């Protein structure tokens, strides 16, 4: 069986690392210098606007998936008509647009930040009059890791926010700034028949808009049950197949956003679960029964901008190293480290690895 | 850092799977259709007799290793003079020749099967007169998985054995047939400074000359200590860097043979140890500190000749699947399965997977 992946970044790289021992063959749509290249059968560079060419490429394979939900949902529809794409175009369409994503939650009685679609300065003023400050003016369709938005803290920030973002193609959304206690995510995988394998909750820490640490299992039986029920609603309404990620605020579970894919907050599962989020995404789309997800306490630390020297990491002999072999650039995800946490030696190694990261990080 | 591997088979494939997340780049010497191709940066097909060409290829990389010790030890010397090869030419030279291997053990007071170098029919007759029957006439330099030899059970089998094998290039050895209770192997990894990371003993079952099952940890504190001391002698005398495998008969530890490489009897460590034999071979040759080897009860089952359907394997959701994506051929190693053994559900899945294997196996 051949699996085509749109994208050749680190998520594609790890899908192939996880899925290759199952005997599956991986092919990417992306560039020669992208980090999945060395671990997949082929990489083919086709502009995603050239729809018939992309569809022609896809038809070489038995099933298609993707690593970035910001892709054209029409392109996915076009492909899916010829060869199965997982997960669904509906999941992509709703998750990639902040207004559609939040409206979906509201339509099913699921809590989110208060939000308003913004089509004018007057509408934004009204949204601020109604739901208060601080708030964020975000684009509906652009943006990664806190970028492409404007935090509104005062009445003067309003016109400034509008003036910066007003011309964003495909529009804008006001979100009330949620004052959360902490953040958690629910990652799960739905197989071809809609059976869901759940991971425990992970507690995630963001720094400057980017995830820097993820801890699992986060043990709270009540929140976990609420999280799982929301996941089930999503899987059913999207007819979802694959790994799905839902990020929450806790303060009451409040949905932050969803990602129809393997997600950074699940990277711990490579070394902390019997079957990782990556192996299970692959098994899901391949029409296979999912792997057991029994998990053990693990911490995941992100390497942003830079990464400690491998020789320094290797000296901490229980740390599991996940370098993506990417180019260091301020703010860029270049790798992560996982560590199982059982005893005091693990705590000691964790301190040493955090120190190493503090010296290599560039956000 | 770039690592060159001579060979593109499943051992090379798994070295790259283990070592790629460390941020290392892998290149093989072998063919396009070989099973490591899809997980390494490049594969280059050069006949190993063309020494200057092989050396020219090797010089593109920072360190060289190999998956098959039957390679020309002179070729390794030639390469090593220009770029570091691990492990050593001495380890290759002794392990690849049954007479040299057994003579080494005898020279250091380490037990083996009684053995005699055979250069004539009369010498074989004398070896049988001295050390008895049953015995095996083996080549010194050829043979895999019980092939290329002749078991001598009677006095008529003697001339038959001689007539079959007498012209083997590089000679023959008589070995007394050891009547063992069971077999175990000691796998360990020595870093660049000679520090050794030990795995627990594994209990191995052979069927028709091929390994079919490996169980670890095999708990016997006395045998383990003897095994580790023998490993230390080998690492020191060979100035060994890398993963090393020693196979024993138990009946008293008696050395059977050694392999200067990752070995089938250590495949369990992919899913049963904090750091696998593959990741540690890579860390050793890369000049890195070795990973922790804390282990949990695991069984490894070999898929020979054929492999059960992936959909049938996936249904047993705790089994870890390791398909090499190779072509089924009677007697050929095409994959393995690992299973952690904790509770009764694991025992149940193990029975089901053994049944699946019995129906797919072709030895
Ligand atoms: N309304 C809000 N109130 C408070 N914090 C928020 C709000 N919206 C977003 N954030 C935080 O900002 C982070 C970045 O969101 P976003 O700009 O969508 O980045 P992203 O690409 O989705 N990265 P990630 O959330 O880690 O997958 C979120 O994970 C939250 O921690
Ligand atoms: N003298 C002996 N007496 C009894 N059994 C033996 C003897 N020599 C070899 N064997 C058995 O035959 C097997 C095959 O040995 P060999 O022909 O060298 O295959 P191999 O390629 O080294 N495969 P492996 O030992 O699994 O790495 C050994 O693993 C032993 O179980
Ligand atoms: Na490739
Ligand atoms: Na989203
Ligand atoms: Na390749
Ligand atoms: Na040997």
């Amino acid at each position: 069986m051949k699996i085509g992946i749109i994208g050749a970044g680190q998520l594609a790289r790890m899908l192939s690392l996880a899925g290759t021992p199952l005997g599956l063959e991986f092919h990417c749509l992306g560039k020669n210098g992208d980090c999945a290249e060395e671990v997949v059968k082929t990489v083919t560079d086709i502009e995603l606007t050239k729809v018939n060419d992309v569809v022609a490429w896809a038809k070489q394979f038995d099933v298609i998936t993707f690593e970035n939900e910001n892709i054209s949902h029409e392109l996915i529809k076009a492909i899916n008509h010829e060869v199965s794409v997982y997960p669904s175009a509906k999941a992509i369409a709703i998750s990639q647009d902040r207004l559609l994503e939040k409206s979906f939650m509201q339509d099913h009685g699921i809590a989110t930040a208060k939000f308003v679609n913004i089509d004018s300065l007057a509408k934004l003023q009204s949204a601020v009059d109604d739901h208060g400050l601080p708030a964020i003016l975000k684009t509906r369709r652009f943006g990664y890791d806190g970028k492409g938005q404007f935090v509104i803290r005062s009445q003067e920030d309003i016109t400034k926010a509008w003036d910066v973002l007003k011309d964003a193609p495909d529009g804008l959304i006001y979100e009330a700034f949620v004052d959360f206690d902490y953040e958690v995510s629910q990652i799960c995988t739905a197989d071809l028949k809609g059976n869901i394998a759940f991971y425990p909750l992970a507690r995630n820490t963001h720094k400057q808009g980017i995830i820097v640490e993820s801890e699992a299992p986060f043990e709270n039986v009540v929140l976990a049950e609420k999280a799982q029920q929301i996941a089930k609603i999503l899987v059913k309404e999207f007819a979802y197949v694959g790994t799905l990620a839902i990020e929450f605020f806790v303060k009451e579970l409040i949905v932050n956003e969803i990602a129809p894919r393997v997600h950074n907050s699940g990277h711990w599962s490579i070394d902390g679960a019997v079957t990782s989020q990556f192996e299970n995404h692959v098994r899901a789309i391949a029409g296979l029964i999912l792997g057991d997800t029994t998990s053990r306490k693990t911490v995941m630390l992100n390497c942003i901008g830079g990464m400690p020297a491998t020789k320094d990491l290797a000296a901490l002999d229980r740390v599991k190293i996940h370098s993506y072999n990417k180019e260091p650039r301020k703010g860029r995800k270049v790798g992560h480290l996982n560590l199982n946490l059982n005893d005091e030696t693990d705590e000691y190694q964790l301190l040493q690895v955090k120190k190493l990261i503090a010296l290599s990080e560039e956000i």
